[PDB]
C-alpha cells in the first residue's frame, strides 16, 4: 500500500464519443471542444479506452445528493 495516488481513490466512467455525438453533448452542456481541455494522443488519454485523434471522452462523476459532474476531453494531435 501507500505506492501511488490520484486525487480521487475510486475513477469515473469514461465513455468514447463520437465527434458528432461529442459535438451536441458538449454544447448541450453549454460548451465546445474548443473550450473544454483536450488530451494529446501521445498523453495516456490515447492509451486509455483506445482513444483516437478526433475522439471525445465522456466522463461522470457521483456525488452526495444525486450531484453528477460531467466533463468532455477531445483527443487532439
Amino acid at each position: 500500500m501507500k505506492r501511488e495516488i490520484l486525487k480521487h481513490q475510486l475513477v469515473p466512467e469514461h465513455v468514447i464519443l463520437n465527434e458528432s455525438e461529442a459535438k451536441r453533448v458538449l454544447k448541450e452542456l453549454d460548451a465546445h471542444p474548443e473550450q473544454l481541455p483536450k488530451i494529446k494522443t501521445t498523453d495516456p488519454v490515447a492509451k486509455a479506452i483506445g482513444a483516437k485523434r478526433g475522439d471525445i471522452v465522456k466522463i461522470i462523476r457521483k456525488s452526495p445528493t444525486a450531484e453528477e459532474f460531467v466533463t468532455y476531453r477531445l483527443v487532439q494531435d
